[PDB]
């Protein structure tokens, strides 16, 4: 969940 939600953060920042 941290690894999918990091590249999250890094989509909108």
């Amino acid at each position: 969940f941290k690894r999918i939600v990091q590249r999250i953060k890094d989509f909108l920042r």
